Protein backbone atom coordinates (compact mmCIF):
# COMPACT_ATOMS: atom_id res chain seq x y z
CA UNK A 1 0.00 0.00 0.00
CA UNK A 2 0.75 3.88 -0.07
CA UNK A 3 -0.81 6.93 -0.33
CA UNK A 4 -2.34 9.41 -3.17
CA UNK A 5 -3.67 12.55 -3.42
CA UNK A 6 -6.31 13.14 -5.76
CA UNK A 7 -6.42 17.53 -6.23
CA UNK A 8 -9.95 17.50 -6.11
CA UNK A 9 -12.08 20.83 -7.08
CA UNK A 10 -15.93 21.70 -7.27
CA UNK A 11 -17.24 20.14 -4.15
CA UNK A 12 -17.24 22.94 -1.16
CA UNK A 13 -19.17 21.20 1.58
CA UNK A 14 -19.84 18.41 3.88
CA UNK A 15 -22.42 15.97 2.17
CA UNK A 16 -19.84 16.45 -0.98
CA UNK A 17 -16.56 15.29 0.76
CA UNK A 18 -18.66 12.93 2.66
CA UNK A 19 -20.04 11.54 -0.28
CA UNK A 20 -16.69 11.14 -1.73
CA UNK A 21 -14.51 9.75 1.33
CA UNK A 22 -18.26 7.53 1.63
CA UNK A 23 -17.48 6.06 -1.98
CA UNK A 24 -13.51 5.47 -1.60
CA UNK A 25 -14.47 3.45 1.43
CA UNK A 26 -16.25 1.10 -0.53
CA UNK A 27 -14.33 -0.03 -3.57
CA UNK A 28 -12.06 -2.86 -3.06
CA UNK A 29 -8.23 -1.74 -2.63
CA UNK A 30 -8.62 1.49 -0.14
CA UNK A 31 -6.85 1.37 3.57
CA UNK A 32 -8.07 4.54 4.51
CA UNK A 33 -9.24 7.72 3.35
CA UNK A 34 -8.93 11.12 4.40
CA UNK A 35 -10.61 14.29 2.49
CA UNK A 36 -9.38 18.23 3.32
CA UNK A 37 -11.68 21.13 2.54
CA UNK A 38 -8.56 22.47 3.56
CA UNK A 39 -6.40 21.51 0.75
CA UNK A 40 -9.00 20.60 -1.97
CA UNK A 41 -7.30 17.27 -1.89
CA UNK A 42 -8.27 13.65 -1.40
CA UNK A 43 -5.81 11.58 0.20
CA UNK A 44 -6.40 7.99 0.31
CA UNK A 45 -4.17 4.98 1.02
CA UNK A 46 -4.77 2.02 -1.40
CA UNK A 47 -2.77 -1.15 -1.90
CA UNK A 48 -3.23 -2.28 -5.54
CA UNK A 49 -6.45 -3.42 -6.22
CA UNK A 50 -7.83 0.11 -6.73
CA UNK A 51 -5.33 2.88 -7.94
CA UNK A 52 -5.74 6.75 -8.20
CA UNK A 53 -7.04 5.55 -11.82
CA UNK A 54 -10.39 4.41 -10.39
CA UNK A 55 -10.21 6.66 -7.72
CA UNK A 56 -9.96 9.98 -9.93
CA UNK A 57 -13.22 8.52 -11.57
CA UNK A 58 -14.80 7.29 -8.87
CA UNK A 59 -14.59 11.15 -7.20
CA UNK A 60 -15.31 12.60 -10.85
CA UNK A 61 -18.43 10.38 -11.33
CA UNK A 62 -19.63 11.94 -7.59
CA UNK A 63 -20.13 14.95 -9.65
CA UNK A 64 -16.43 17.12 -9.77
CA UNK A 65 -13.39 17.97 -11.36
CA UNK A 66 -10.52 16.04 -10.02
CA UNK A 67 -6.82 14.94 -10.60
CA UNK A 68 -4.00 12.52 -9.49
CA UNK A 69 -1.86 15.18 -8.37
CA UNK A 70 0.46 13.34 -6.54
CA UNK A 71 1.75 10.11 -3.91
CA UNK A 72 0.90 11.46 -0.60
CU1 LIG B 1 -21.15 20.29 -1.74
Amino acid sequence: AREVILAVHGMTCSACTNTINTQLRALKGVTKCDISLVTNECQVTYDNEVTADSIKEIIEDCGFDCEILRDS
